[PDB]
């Protein structure tokens, strides 16, 4: 039918935006949305000054060319208008041109185009095209051999290319930190543009960042392809009549590379392919067996962004573990209620623990970490130098025998299981040290995907940081192994909502760096920075 | 001519009735007494039918183009070509093959017998350059296969390996290793009490694509000093769907991206941290086929675990030497086990499985009713409470580690029961990919079958979680050889079905059936 200019000439935009220093009274319960990342410039320069990784990405996108795709674009552009090395075109406003240092101008291996009224060709020494209107560019592009055209900057330039409907896609970097800005990327209208791809999350220059792609919405061997269909002759409701169109946003994305998809894909897999089972009572799960997720802790802190999580509780839990404590009153006195239901009279009685005091959780994690194999008595007992201090041992092995394949911390004490309020969900941690870097595998026997797993990921990632620091190492991977992986029936609706949210780039965890012993951390040694998240979800929508 | 008309072959072959050596020619049995040697195979039937009745519509516009430039010039469906003996071997209820354009080579019967007949081999060429066909499949006859392959005329062979032995009288001709090579290997399946897989022999010589490259902007351009050349077969394969590739891809991954580490006296390893393999025990027994493996020792070791034994002499007296090195005077002394009798392995697997938490004394003590019999407990859990998420058998007793000759490599098993089916995860802290892991897979697959059978369940998946996964430096050469071998269809395992208590298995209760493998490899090539 009819062909758009943005389509024929392959006009794209590429930008990087940070969060903006807009002061608000109560930065607890701050609303986040796509408009959160909108800061483009300050006093003529970049708000964050310099980001090596955003630069590298920018260079990669704007200089990438595929010579074999060219003749199809050539014919196409020629058809539209009736009619060595290939380069991309970069287009920028004069102000952006002048902010670039001389040593870097014109941009290497690219056709440089500058928009100006105040300056003409005679005002530039360099190999650049000077145009004075957007129409001039379109004329120029009909006359050039070039691969793609990128609009690289000036909010004035971005606004008018978007105003004029000349952008096919936006390559948009989300710099996950706050800086003083005076210039802003225009608000992308969600009826005009949808996010189709989200990259991995990275760290560079002391910020996390990721890269997203917005697309303009709907206004000598090939003989091997068929073999694929043959080898697939035995496949198959998928199994479960959850619905397709419920996950419209989830399924519309092409590249789902943000590490949060490791968790969100498992939900989807379980929902679509899970086995229907029933716990003791009449709950109510879909289940599967055996998954692995991996999170790169040197690049980000994997606190889920598709809903709001608070960490104070799980940090206090972790510190309680490290102290060796089994006293549930300690947590309740800090208003942490994680262990409360498992400490009641009724709960303990139903475990046949008739001689256990309320909130005495028995020889659980803390006790096993510090005193494995000692004879549990009560929560107030002084177990000094009894049983195996496996926490101190693993710290010693990591410091003194880093290549050991025996650095395991294990909570599953078979002799003690029946004395515990409940057997541990998190069975063991194994460590691995290469080149001054520490990775952790945690094996989980039982995994409530909806409510527990988001916190568990956070817990063990924090613990890996803690162990790395006191051992003088850098954290590398946290690797989460899931045994029995299940989604409660009563969570499904809430998880559907969640699956259709686009993740934000992850936050970062900072530890007070003065802490040199595992026993020395307190709650104020922990900071989650730049947590950007979708709204709080109640997993059970009961009322 | 082969690329020209888009001609293919499709066949199924089995092994022939009569150490012994295996190769591609092992699978050659085509027919017996004028029928299929195995009589009927439903999966192979389903595959043949899916291959010879499939068309994608928008693909014949490119071939009215391409083909009709060689001889020089209602619904779209495929062509199937056979011989007279093949045709009259098919029951008439099915003839002619539905949705397919049949063709028969014959000297004696003619045209007046919408079915087609041809006089000579080259009478196909001419008859094809007349018709409306998507793709063309030579579908049978030893003789028909034979003289077609001699005259070099097939684009791809679609070849079913029926992994069992039957009486034969006609054979597929030995495919010449230079004319055709395997490019693709399916999943392994069970159907009609045999395993089988599907291989493809090939004749020897949208805005989002750039978005992919952009998302890969920060990757390295491949860490390690093994070579590209050396894995030619491995890199030449398109579809690597045989479950043996779970293992082979891990070796490749470690070889190419492994971290260089050196442990004890500087042996040298390549290592990575955290993999998962999964094997469908209902479809096959995952005994590696790219080298020769033996099981008597690992089965004995398992039986010894189940009895709760920690006595190393019991295994040595049966010439199972797996634990020998860990039971010497010098090994024990270096562990500081100065007060431990030679070959007294301490409170290892068997002791933990049957007596977790008891006080270990020596390998000869009577421990009846001391400690937690986890093994009995997990069995009772599977029977009484299959949906429990606590069905774990754990050997890592933290209290006992120093007393053990060594800490266990296999930390735990966890079990999962759905719809009368049993799955097992085993977590392994330390994995010798070259020598240990192939036995480890086999061991825990056997254990899974045993536990399932005594519980009246069918085995489903064995799931192997690898922690510290490593390849010794001096296995590398051997593993390069191994990666270039194409897997055979897996064998099957049969247990004596009478045994319904975990403690009542003996060595003669276990039979590996239809094990087809490449030759033994010395992992260390050292002499
Ligand atoms: N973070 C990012 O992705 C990114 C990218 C680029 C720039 N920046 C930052 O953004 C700021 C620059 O943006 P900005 O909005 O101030 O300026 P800009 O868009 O770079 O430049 C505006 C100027 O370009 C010329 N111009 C623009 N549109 C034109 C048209 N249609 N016809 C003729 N001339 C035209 C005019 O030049 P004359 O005044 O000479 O007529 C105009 O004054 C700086 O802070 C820079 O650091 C950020
Ligand atoms: N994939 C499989 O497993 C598969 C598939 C199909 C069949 N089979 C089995 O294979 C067996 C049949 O194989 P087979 O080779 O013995 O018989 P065949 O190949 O089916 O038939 C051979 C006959 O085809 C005709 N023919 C062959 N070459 C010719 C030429 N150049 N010109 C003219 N006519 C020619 C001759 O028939 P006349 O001279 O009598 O006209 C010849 O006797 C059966 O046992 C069947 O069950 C197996
Ligand atoms: C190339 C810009 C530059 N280069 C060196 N070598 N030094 C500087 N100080 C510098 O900044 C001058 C501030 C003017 O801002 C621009 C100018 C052009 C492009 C982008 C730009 C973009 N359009 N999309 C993404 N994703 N990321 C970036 C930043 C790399 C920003
Ligand atoms: C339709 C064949 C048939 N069907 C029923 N139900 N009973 C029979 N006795 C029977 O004939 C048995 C005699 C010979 O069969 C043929 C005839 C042509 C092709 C193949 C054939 C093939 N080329 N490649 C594969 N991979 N697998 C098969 C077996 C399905 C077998
Ligand atoms: O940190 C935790 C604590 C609990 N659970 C969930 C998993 C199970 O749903 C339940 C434990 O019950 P069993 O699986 O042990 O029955 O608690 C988690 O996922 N993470
Ligand atoms: O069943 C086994 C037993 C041992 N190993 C290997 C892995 C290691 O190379 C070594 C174990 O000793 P440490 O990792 O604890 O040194 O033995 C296996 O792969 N499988």
């Amino acid at each position: 039918m009819m062909e758009q200019v943005c389509d024929v000439f392959d006009i794209y935009a590429i930008c990087a935006c940070c969060k903006v220093e807009s002061k608000n009274e109560g930065k607890k319960n701050e609303v986040f949305n796509n408009y959160t990342f909108r800061g483009l410039g300050n006093k003529g320069v970049l708000p964050w000054k310099c980001n090596s990784l955003d630069m590298k990405y920018f260079c990669a996108v704007t200089t990438y060319v595929n010579e074999s795709k060219y003749e199809k674009l050539k014919y196409k552009r020629c058809k539209y208008l009736n009619k060595k090395k290939l380069q991309n075109v970069v287009v920028m406003g004069r102000t952006s041109w002048e902010s670039i240092p001389k040593k870097f101008k014109p941009l290497s291996n690219r056709i440089n185009v500058i928009l100006s009224r105040t300056l003409k060709k005679e005002d530039f020494d360099e190999d650049v095209y000077i145009i004075n209107k957007v129409e001039d560019l379109i004329v120029l592009l009909g006359k050039l051999n070039y691969y793609k055209c990128f609009i690289i900057g000036g909010s004035v330039v971005y606004q008018e290319f978007l105003e004029k409907k000349l952008i096919k896609k936006i390559y948009f970097t989300r710099i996950n930190s706050t800086y003083e800005c005076d210039v802003f990327f225009p608000e992308i209208n969600e009826n005009e543009y949808q996010i189709i791809s989200v990259s991995d999350v990275y760290t560079s220059n002391n910020t996390t960042l990721d890269f997203i792609i917005y697309k303009k919405t709907n206004n000598d061997d090939d003989e091997e392809e068929d073999d694929f269909v043959y080898f697939n002759f035995n496949k198959e409701k998928n199994k479960n009549s959850i619905h397709p169109n419920d996950f419209q946003i989830y399924n519309s994305l092409k590249y789902k590379y943000h590490p949060e998809y490791q968790y969100l894909n498992i939900i989807y897999d379980i929902m679509m392919n899970g086995n229907k089972q029933s716990d003791r009572t009449g709950v109510g799960v879909l289940s599967k067996f055996g998954y692995i997720m991996k999170f790169d802790l040197s690049q980000y802190f994997p606190l889920l962004t598709t809903k709001k999580l608070f960490l104070r509780g799980i940090i206090e839990e972790l510190l309680w573990f490290i102290r060796g404590e089994t006293n549930g009153n300690t947590l309740l006195n800090k208003n942490v209620r994680i262990w409360e239901a498992n400490g009641t009279r009724e709960f303990l009685d139903n475990r046949k623990l008739f001689h256990r005091e309320v909130n005495d959780l028995g020889p659980i994690y803390g006790f096993q970490w510090r005193h494995f194999g000692a004879e549990y008595t009560n929560m107030y007992d002084n177990y000094e130098n009894k049983g195996v201090d496996q926490l101190k041992n693993i710290i010693n092995l990591i410091k003194n025998d880093p290549t050991s394949r025996r650095i395991l911390l294990c909570a599953w004490n078979v002799k003690d299981l029946d004395q515990m309020a409940l057997p541990p969900c998190h069975i063991l941690c194994q460590f691995y040290v290469f080149d001054g870097k520490l990775s952790c595998i945690m094996y989980q026997r039982s995994c409530d995907l909806g409510l527990g797993v988001p916190f568990n990921i956070a817990s063990y990632s924090i613990f890996t940081h803690m162990i790395a620091q006191v051992c003088n190492l850098q954290p590398a991977q946290f690797i989460h192994v899931l045994g029995n992986a299940h989604v409660y029936n009563n969570h499904i609706d809430s998880l559907k909502i969640q699956l259709n949210r686009i993740p934000y780039p992850f936050p970062t965890l900072k530890l007070n760096p003065d802490i040199k012993n595992i026993e020395d951390f307190t709650i104020s040694d922990f900071t989650i920075q730049n947590y950007v998240h979708h709204e709080k979800i109640s997993m059970d929508m009961a009322a």
